[PDB]
């Protein structure tokens, strides 16, 4: 079929995104060799579709031709993935990606002007680094996604290399590519990470929820059915097997598309595109209007009499259903806030069914939904109020300062993403309509970052505990936590301290990204002080650094006006 036919045609790029994501210390001349084998395999099958390894998992004959490569598993240090087989194989391999990418260079950019004649000279050889760089950065990014990220980035370096400055174009224009991969990357890194810890029975709630809000004309057979196809999309997408994350990609959007009618009224342009942008499309096209017909509450759930024995009868079924008829019903709400819901209805019903009067009991279930929907709305508004009075930067500091308290343990680097990453919930969301599903669809996946993919992390115990303990309650758990006043940092050089002559300028993100070091690291070393006395202290340097860069020779003033932070007798380190 077509999705054998992409596969196929595409091999040499699959096979690179594959073993980059599992051996992201392989180099580039490795790439070449697994791609000779792969291709190798490939026509061996079509010459012969009967032959047994012809049938075998796609990620067993990759991880197989990977472990058969002389002293590459040593040299890698996998050798305990090819130790084992099959399963265990494929688990290990699994747990070999790292999500910390600080062991890579930066990323190498090419000159522009080079980077335009490779492209004219030879095409396939700077896509295939291009994808191979991307992907070792990006373990778990999905295929379909990366593929489409490696095509909008050949439409940039196309488009950009007719103009006279090459350089500002390219810069500008890799922006919205760089946002997509992104914004799925943590996406499904906060999907995959859920899996691992909770398993796909907790899991599936989420997609019930989405795709209830996205179609809300749907059938509720057809969903459960559509879900199905989903969850393991979702299943092989994060162990990482790229040939079957594209066909059951393919499978799902197929699915979608076959019953068009019936579904959606919002994805014609999308169920005519080409593989994989059908479906990256299809992700991206806007929730169909509810049927007119649909009020705001489904009273089955509570004004009838056959609530408990709908529920007995079968629970996980039962809520399905409700969690499809309210997730329809609310295209408001955020996917946390409606398996917050479903998580209360459930908990609700075991004490009304075990009571007297069950009916009499549950029929003010919305009662309880509604508070708890309006404690959240509250703190997104009182977060996009404080976003309004700061400003992104401002906010920003706010909440890296309360990080660090919180989480100390973590790398400043890991600090200062998860931060810019928060704040981001908040400049792409605050005003809008949907500001309140926005705002907590984003701002949750932070702490899917925070937690963990492929790892059960060891932070501190508050944290660990917010990690582990409950999905939907995760981000009001975080919200809790007080400092770990247990923490004690390493010394810290002054130099980390001291602002240098060279950034005094305008710039976009690494100026920003090294003032967003600083505030991360005076935390860590003046983790004792209050919130209040460490964002003085900040603002005291923020202003002297404004101050002396509107000098000459900025880095004498910093020294003579900046605030000290030692101790009476420190000069090389502060402690
Ligand atoms: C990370 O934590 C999760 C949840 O505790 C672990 O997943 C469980 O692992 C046990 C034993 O391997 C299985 O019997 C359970 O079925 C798993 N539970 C779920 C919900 O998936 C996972 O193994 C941990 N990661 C490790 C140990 O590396
Ligand atoms: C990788 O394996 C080598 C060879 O046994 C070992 O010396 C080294 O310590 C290992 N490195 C890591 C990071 O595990
Ligand atoms: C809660 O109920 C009140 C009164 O009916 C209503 O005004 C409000 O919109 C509801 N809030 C939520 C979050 O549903
Ligand atoms: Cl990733
Ligand atoms: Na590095």
């Amino acid at each position: 079929n077509s999705t054998q036919k992409f596969i196929e045609d595409n091999i040499e790029y699959i096979t690179i995104i594959a073993f980059a994501q599992y051996v992201q210390e392989a180099t580039f001349e490795e790439m070449e060799k697994l791609v000779k084998d792969m291709v190798e395999y490939k026509d061996r099958c079509m010459a012969d579709k009967t032959l047994p390894e012809c049938s075998k998992l796609p990620n067993n004959v990759l991880q197989e031709k990977i472990c058969a490569m002389e002293g590459l598993p040593q040299k890698h240090n996998f050798s305990h993935c090819c130790s084992k087989v099959d399963a265990q194989r494929r688990l290990c391999f699994f747990y070999n990606k790292k999500s910390d990418v600080g062991f890579l260079p930066p990323f190498p950019t090419l000159d522009p002007e080079e980077k335009c004649q490779a492209y004219e000279s030879n095409r396939e050889s700077l896509l295939n680094h291009f994808l191979y760089e991307v992907a070792r950065r990006n373990p778990f990014v999905f295929a379909p996604t990366l593929l489409t990220v490696a095509v909008h980035f050949e439409e940039v370096a196309k488009s950009c290399c007719e103009e006279q400055n090459k350089v500002n174009c390219l810069q500008t224009r890799a922006i919205p590519v760089t946002q997509y991969l992104k914004a799925f990357s943590s996406y499904q890194k906060h999907v995959c990470g859920a899996l691992l810890k909770f398993g796909t029975k907790v899991v599936h709630f989420i997609y019930i929820a989405i795709l209830s809000q996205k179609f809300p004309k749907i059938e509720f057979k057809e969903l459960i059915s559509l879900v199905e196809d989903v969850s393991s999309n979702y299943d092989g997408c994060c162990e990482g097997d790229v040939v079957q994350c594209i066909r059951d990609t393919s499978k799902v959007m197929n699915h979608i598309c076959s019953k068009q009618d019936s579904i959606s009224s919002k994805i014609k342009e999308c169920c005519e595109k080409k593989i994989p942008e059908r479906g990256q499309c299809i992700i991206n096209s806007n929730k169909d209007d509810r049927p007119k017909d649909l009020s705001l509450r489904e009273g089955k759930f509570t004004d009838s009499e056959n609530v408990c024995q709908e529920r007995d009868a079968d629970p996980d079924t039962f809520f399905a259903k409700f969690t499809f008829e309210y997730s329809r019903r609310h295209p408001d709400l955020s996917i946390p806030e409606l398996l917050r819901i479903v998580q209360i209805y459930k908990d609700l019903l075991r004490n009304c069914c075990n009571t007297e009067n069950p009916p009499g009991c549950y029929r003010y279930a919305e009662d309880k939904f509604n508070e708890t929907t309006e404690k959240s709305l509250k703190m997104v508004q009182q977060e996009c109020k404080h976003f309004q009075n700061l400003g992104k930067d401002g906010l920003k500091y706010h909440y890296l300062i309360r990080l660090t308290k919180i989480a100390p343990q973590l790398s400043t680097e890991e600090l200062v993403s998860l931060g810019e990453k928060m704040v981001t919930a908040f400049t792409t969301c605050c005003t809008l309509s949907e500001e309140f599903a926005c705002v907590d669809n984003l701002a949750d996946l932070v702490f899917g970052e925070l937690c963990g993919v492929n790892e059960n992390r060891t932070i501190n115990p508050a944290v660990d505990h917010c990690c582990k303990t409950n999905f939907a309650f995760r981000r009001p758990c975080f919200e809790s936590l007080k400092a770990d006043k247990t923490y004690v940092p390493p010394p810290f050089s002054q130099d980390l301290f001291t602002f240098h002559a060279d950034m005094c300028q305008s710039q976009n993100e690494e100026l920003q990204r090294k003032t967003d070091r600083f505030l991360v690291n005076l935390v860590k070393l003046k983790h004792e002080l209050t919130d209040e006395e460490l964002q003085s202290l900040f603002t005291n340097f923020a202003n002297v650094v404004d101050k002396c860069c509107k000098a000459e020779s900025p880095e004498v003033c910093f020294n003579e006006e900046s605030p000290k932070i030692g101790n009476k007798g420190e000069n090389l380190y502060f402690q």
